[PDB]
């Protein structure tokens, strides 16, 4: 109910928008869940700021992009990438 | 725009509701941010699943609860509780 609590909620149930296929509600193999958002935040490459840190979580996906990825990875993953374009100016328009 | 994409400006949005002092943008000093969020996800006292998870986050900000947090290390320090609540049936009502 709070603002802050209500963003957990609405995060879950985007996760099932893709990964409702019903069989893995996990965000998918890393090789996956990376096409998804990488493109999704396609504003993302609008302005990248720090090669370094979208640089090391890349390193996850192609090292074992087979591997697993669920909600706190899904996360903690992409909230990651935001630092290599926290860019507010990040506008798209 | 899109339904993940939509999450993430919302996100945003909230963090100025607590860190809008206008001093400091930032999810503010570890001991603070986890008074607010370890509150705000009181149904996460609902059902705690692995203490290992939510007791090394602890260890962070306790052993420098004066240290900082932002964006990123709201998103993936609150989403790492969720490792240890990440219970769905955590339902309050």
């Amino acid at each position: 109910g709070s603002e802050l609590e209500t963003a957990m909620e609405t995060l879950i149930n985007v996760f099932h928008a893709h990964s409702g296929k019903e069989g893995d509600k996990y965000k998918l193999s890393k090789k996956e869940l990376k096409d998804l958002l990488q493109t999704e935040l396609s504003s993302f490459l609008d302005v990248q700021k720090d090669a370094d840190a979208v640089d090391k979580i890349m390193k996850e996906l192609d090292e074992n992009g087979d591997g697993e990825v669920d909600f706190q990875e899904f996360v903690v993953l992409v909230a990651a990438l935001t630092v290599a374009c926290n860019n507010f100016f990040w506008e798209n328009s």
